[PDB]
């Protein structure tokens, strides 16, 4: 779309003027064969949420998104590049066709764009702080950790330390990986017609953030993109996203505005899914959201959100108000924090 | 440049060319003072659903709608016109402000348009086949019954038997009233800028369907749902798609199967509009029933279901035997529906 491109480009110019965004630099492969590289990565929770791709082959989104990086789980990846052989993708000790299929797609991009004739061995470890739950942004943790390990092995440590370049690589695994690779509070710039190296994540800041807590819940995510995109309301959502992104940039990413927006956006996201016949709502989720909504008026600056799942993230600018809310409502979840250490190393 | 008025006028011309729609005829008052008139009226269930008004004072909707008339409740109205005296509006034995206000908005239109200097006595009786359920189109039953009684008393039996004219009067009580007054399967033509006597209900038809309701309790009042849906950021996209969907159903000659399937899709879209504004229609029991219904639909041939601005569900089928087999297999605890067979309009 031409009007969407115009608004995307306006957003890009505003970000270039702020100095927080730059088109990513590109690198030439200099493969360190037979050496194991290790990297970690963290999941994300959406504030300005994302659903639907403009170009699903390159993972270009229809509009920009904003998330924060959490510690609800952690991913660690081991990568080894071989001159010959077959790719091996191990996920939590399992060698299943499902994981292979998702990996070989980002590796296809890598081999075609950079003319690489090599085999890849990946060992992915995700440690969750919950037994089972959806919508806690696990795919962003895998995408950022795999991108960091591949960047170190294929391009070198200099490239692996370049957050823009690593977000570019992470995007090819999962769109949300752009924001996990970039930092703790980050934005992914994306819109129709954007150049490949311009559609990346970048950090907004590492100060004046907030407190958060998750209520992990079971739900009956790649289908969420198709379901939302096919909604008759999808184009109206995409259009409003450009105006909302412009407004948050003009408001200098004010914390409380983003927290409030994330609550409104949770409802809009659910509405898009509902309008396509996908009911995200489960009985237990309904009981918790009614409890949460009913009590919000009695708290100051307490907000909550959900993504494509029933897990809820409760957020507040005050740690005491958050803990008071969690205790009074007897919520049984996990305390969150922004990760402090990104590891990228040759083993 | 009003795009909704353009698509509205295109729809109107298509309907004129089919010969199923005509601008309503108007009538001069010839009041039969001191005589009691009695009429009945029935609720509706939306197929091409309606929410939000373009002009709330004249009850002009933003787009056209299609519904069917049911027997989930019934309304009976008694009307008497007096030369002098005061208006009296009794609703289920109650004389409350909320009812006087709703009746006065319509009577003000009647007195101003037709230059009537008279008092009106209305006695409205609504008998429901459920307790506390929402979204079963009760306001259409009151609107059609009151319009039939007023048309007989104020304009005469000839005007009361003119379904177009009666739907025009019913619109001033409740928009959905146009469809209830028009017949069992009907469309209300409405869009921004439409002429007053053109915004009426008309009967589509012969080859209908069977239905069954599961009345359920809900939080959101139908009157508030108009404001809630209208305030959604998705409302304009819904309105726009409604014009294209109405053009498509007219070109498909109101095919039953297509309208039943549309009503299922439209139920999701309606819920989405309410959800996007932060209004959750869902309840735990509704969730359990809709999951049971959705899970079994693939095993039935012509079975569909819908809901309006409530948790009440209406199950529909082109076959009575398939519907009863569906209701029995899922052990549904609701009420059997039927299209009303007798419309009463009488003096005394
Ligand atoms: C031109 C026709 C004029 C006649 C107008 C009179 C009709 C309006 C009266 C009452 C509206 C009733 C709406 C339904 C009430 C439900 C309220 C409840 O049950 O609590």
């Amino acid at each position: 779309m031409n009007d969407l491109n115009v608004y995307g480009e306006k957003i890009r110019n505003m970000l270039l003027e702020l100095g927080i965004y730059n088109k990513s630099d590109d690198y030439s492969p200099d493969i360190k064969y037979n050496k194991t590289f290790h990297a970690n990565g963290y999941p994300i929770t959406g504030l300005y949420k994302f659903l639907g791709y403009y170009d699903r082959d390159n993972n270009i989104a229809n509009f920009p998104s904003i998330s924060f990086t959490t510690n609800f789980s952690s991913c660690d990846v081991t990568c080894r590049v071989l001159r010959s052989g077959n790719d091996r993708i191990i996920f939590n000790g399992k060698n299943n066709e499902k994981y292979y299929k998702r990996a070989e797609k980002a590796l296809s991009f890598l081999r075609k764009k950079y003319r690489i004739d090599a085999a890849f061995e990946f060992n992915i470890r995700i440690n969750r702080r919950y037994r089972d739950a959806k919508g806690l942004g696990e795919s962003a943790a895998v995408a950022s950790a795999t991108a960091r390990a591949v960047a170190a092995a294929v391009f070198g440590m200099d490239a692996a330390k370049d957050r823009g370049f690593v977000s570019y690589l992470a995007r090819h695994v999962s769109g949300s990986g752009t924001r996990s690779a970039a930092g703790n509070l980050s934005m992914w710039l994306s819109y129709p017609g954007i150049d490949d190296l311009s559609s990346i994540g970048f950090e907004i800041r590492k100060d004046d953030l907030f407190h958060f807590y998750a209520i992990p819940m079971r739900s009956r995510t790649l289908n969420a993109h198709d379901y939302a995109s096919s909604s008759i309301f999808y184009n109206a959502w995409v259009k409003s996203k450009f105006f909302d992104i412009i407004d948050i940039i003009e408001n200098k990413f004010n914390t409380r505005m983003m927290l409030e927006y994330s609550m409104k956006d949770m409802y809009r996201l659910q509405a898009l899914l509902i309008s396509s016949g996908y009911i995200i709502y489960e009985k237990h989720y309904l009981d918790i959201i009614r409890k949460l909504r009913s009590s919000l008026n009695n708290y100051k600056n307490v907000y909550f959100t959900s993504d494509t799942g029933t897990s809820i993230v409760v957020m507040s600018t005050s740690m005491n108000e958050l803990s008071r809310f969690v205790n009074d409502l007897d919520l049984d979840g996990i305390s969150g924090n922004f990760p402090e250490k990104i590891i990228i190393e040759e083993l």
